[PDB]
RNA sequence: AACUGAAGAGUUUGAUCAUGGCUCAGAUUGAACGCUGGCGGCAGGCCUAACACAUGCAAGUCGAGCGGAUAAAGGGAGCUU
């Protein structure tokens, strides 16, 4: 579905002679408010432009993601680049509490307890690789239980 | 009766990623200063010269320990208040 959400703008430029050619760059995540997501990035000449494009890359190339409604699974810690993401799963009256970057992607696909932090370098084209790699390899045990479920599970 | 939190931003460049400094958003004080100023509860008030101090007051009490001297009421008498 669509649910848009833009995160960054830039303005690129150009030397080639003579002076300098401008272009703007943007970020925008799409996600489903139930635990589907795609970001997206494109490169045009202007801001009503350049969105668009984004847009359309987001809605191609999408996530499911395994949430327990709401919350995460189990405390991950993943990481992309020089850039380091801590994500626990928290209690039910806070609200999702992250930096600029990590909001955008934890409110479309539909968690509300996240309790984030990230490390290292911040850079919001980058940190969306270290949340996504530790959203798309949850588990969400398949199994009779979780204190007893170690017999189902690990053959699946 | 026992008991739960974790946010980022700006600045090196024609522009980009990284390393790395700096700076701001918070909660606090025996606080001082500037502008302004109705009320009441509960608090606190020499952080500097352990530097000198006028004048008041802050540890006395026992006559069921003993001398001594003050000697009431009253008992009076006497003399004439």
């Amino acid at each position: 579905g669509y649910i848009e959400k833009l995160v960054q703008v830039n303005r690129v430029a150009k030397t080639v002679k003579g002076g300098r050619i401008f272009a703007f760059t943007a970020l925008t995540v799409v996600g489903d408010g139930k635990g589907r997501v795609g970001f997206g990035r494109g490169k045009a000449r202007e801001v009503p432009a350049a969105i668009q494009k984004a847009m359309e890359a987001a809605r191609r190339n999408m996530i499911q993601v395994d949430l327990n409604g709401t919350t995460l699974q189990y405390p991950t810690k993943s990481a992309h680049g020089a850039s380091k993401v801590y994500m626990q799963p928290a209690s039910e009256g806070t609200g999702i509490i992250a930096g600029g970057a990590m909001r955008a992607v934890l409110e479309v696909a539909g968690v509300q307890n996240v309790l984030a932090k990230c490390y290292g370098s911040t850079n919001p084209v980058n940190v969306v690789y270290a949340t996504f790699k530790g959203l798309k390899n949850m588990q969400a045990p398949e199994a009779v239980a979780a204190k007893r479920g170690k017999s189902v599970e690990e053959i699946l």
